[PDB]
């Protein structure tokens, strides 16, 4: 395989599926990545999340960081090994989750592009985010140009450490993050900035912090296309099921989110008519699985009644139960998503899922 | 199958290795049964259960009659359906875990004989417990055989409602529980009553509440011999892995514990070499398994490192692989108690054990 290779297969508007070929396999576009917050995707063995289908996760790269720490985990052979997870991981820069100057930031430690780059390349990523600012929202023009300025200086040191590290280079990719709020001309001249710079794939930034669903379709619209057609796109921290349907349609191919692991340990279980709350009396005696028409190996054994039990009595197995469908009903939209598109039905899937959803 | 049948293979000295025939499956003895606190063995599906080689569990019969109740569960089929475990449970009477009568107890609800066979029934358990009062240690006499003579005459109202309903008669099997603290003379009156009544199994009651296992082998050395000899005899709570040889030693066939899934969530790992704790900085490099010999999956995956890290971090995936790991432990120590049992080197292999676990 090579060490990164975007091929799109078909399209309907401006989505688009296809697939990301790696050294270490292939992921299948649009791409929903389950969320490793400390090496472990919460409440489930990796061989269960492949099992629902995922084929790359995210991994957070802030908790490690602090323990066991980058070292350690290098020493101890990798992310990959230490986890048990051998496909894909892209790794995010480690400083969403956190003193703030031109250098970087400092917290309660020194965060830089250069250490961000050094960091991810310890842990062994496949897929590396370059280290960047996430401005606030709403924000001033002036604030979000300042902010977008900074990022895309940031954005070109990213480029250079990684460029500067022949193993990482060879093996892994590097992904650029846009940045300009809701301004389009920020957007525009961030585009810029990033395409001249040049990476293997451009995530959306600045998104999902606030701004509700209808305006982060709004800067969808114009954002995703000044981004390079001919890569990966991916909008970071989305999302509810509806987000991720509206993004496709807007040429996003990539989803990251903690919504259906922590959701799930709280009781929401998705259902292609719409999330649920397990813990209500109402399923108290539903021996219904959790959704009438998914695959997973949760609908295939235990009924509503018994997770609602699990749930209220605080058991662990109510939270491993939860995840386990709620990812493999993620990876079930993708893949309707994939075929649907692959088949040029992909608006009439979009407005189906919406009605019974909702 | 049978609705009971326990046939004794092979011998060696007091100690016995053999099968008990039930409709929903057969039983190796020496058995280890994982515990079920409210419908499940915490942090492990039933298949992980199973795969570890668990033959029969435990069902905590006291949160469930709490919440969901006994009724919601036989209204959505039973314990074995609804927590998805088709093998069969051992129920206790719940009233271990539970103001004194000779009716029965209330608590903040009235447990009586009568009604705790009942639950037994509604929740579908295979070996109902005979319903007793476990005397408290230190016990003087006085209070041991009024505390024995009580229960005995509770075991023949155990006996008497678990026949008076026809299913439960026909498809589950009723075990009697020896009392008598320390004493003897009330071990042997007791042994007495009880084989009068008759039952399937006989649990030896009153041991592993903080008499140490010098005074509860002790206790064993005459009591299991009072017990008829051509039933299992089920040592109730036991235990650590040194009073699991000692017991069958001295001629017990089966027991339960919470000590591998408590403990396991704990940190504490069970290994031929002893337990360790791998919360302990000690591991936080350490790439071996947790056991060297140990043939369960996370030993075959997994590093000490790794557990430690998820242990450290409270990590949903440290409770599972630990207790995954500790049941397999449990059963595979008792499949080698089986196996030197039936090849005639029971007493080289516990003295061999020891040495290594010490
Ligand atoms: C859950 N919403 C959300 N998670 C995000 C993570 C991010 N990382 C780097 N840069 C971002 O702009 C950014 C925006 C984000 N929004
Ligand atoms: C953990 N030790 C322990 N768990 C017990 C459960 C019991 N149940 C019924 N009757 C008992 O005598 C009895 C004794 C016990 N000791
Ligand atoms: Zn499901
Ligand atoms: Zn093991």
């Amino acid at each position: 395989r090579p060490r990164f290779s975007f091929s799109i297969a078909a399209r309907e508007g401006k989505a688009r599926t296809g697939t990301i070929e790696m050294k270490r396999g292939v992921i299948r576009t649009p791409a929903f990545m389950p969320v490793g917050t400390a090496a472990t995707v919460k409440a489930l063995k990796p061989e269960t999340v492949r099992a629902t289908g995922a084929d790359i996760i995210l991994g957070n790269t802030y908790h490690l960081m602090l323990r066991p720490g980058a070292e350690r985990i290098a020493k101890l052979g990798g992310l990959h090994s230490f986890m048990g997870w051998d496909r894909p991981i892209l790794t995010d820069s480690g400083g969403y989750q956190v003193k703030q100057s031109e250098e970087g930031v400092t917290f309660k430690h020194m965060l830089s592009p250069e250490r961000s780059i050094e960091i991810q390349h310890l842990l062994g990523s496949d897929i590396v985010m370059a280290f960047d600012e996430c401005t606030p929202y709403p924000a001033t023009p002036s604030r979000a140009a300042s902010s977008m300025e900074r990022s895309m200086r940031w954005a070109k040191r990213s480029r250079d450490a990684f460029d500067s590290r022949k193993e990482q280079a060879e093996n892994a990719a590097l992904f650029g993050i846009q940045q300009g709020s809701v301004f389009e001309n920020l957007r525009q001249q961030s585009a810029d900035a990033l395409a001249e710079i040049g990476f293997d794939g451009y995530a959306v930034g600045g998104l999902a912090v606030g701004e509700g669903q209808d305006e982060m379709f709004r800067v969808l619209d114009f954002s995703v296309p000044m981004l390079p057609d001919d890569k990966p796109h991916y909008l970071m921290g989305v999302g509810k099921p509806d987000d991720i349907v509206g993004a496709v349609e807007r040429g996003i191919d990539m989803f990251d989110c903690v919504l259906p692991t922590r959701s799930g340990r709280n009781g929401q279980a998705f259902t292609w008519d719409g999330p649920i709350n397990i813990r209500n009396a109402r399923f108290s005696e539903d021996l219904k699985p959790l959704d009438s028409e998914c695959h997973c190996a949760v609908c295939q054994k235990w009924s509503r009644a018994y997770i609602h039990h699990l749930i209220r009595a605080g058991e662990i197995l109510g939270a491993m139960l939860m995840t386990e469908h709620n990812i493999a009903f993620y990876q079930q939209l993708m893949q309707k998503i994939r075929d649907s598109i692959s088949e040029g039905r992909f608006s009439q899937f979009a407005q189906d899922f919406r009605a019974r959803y909702f």
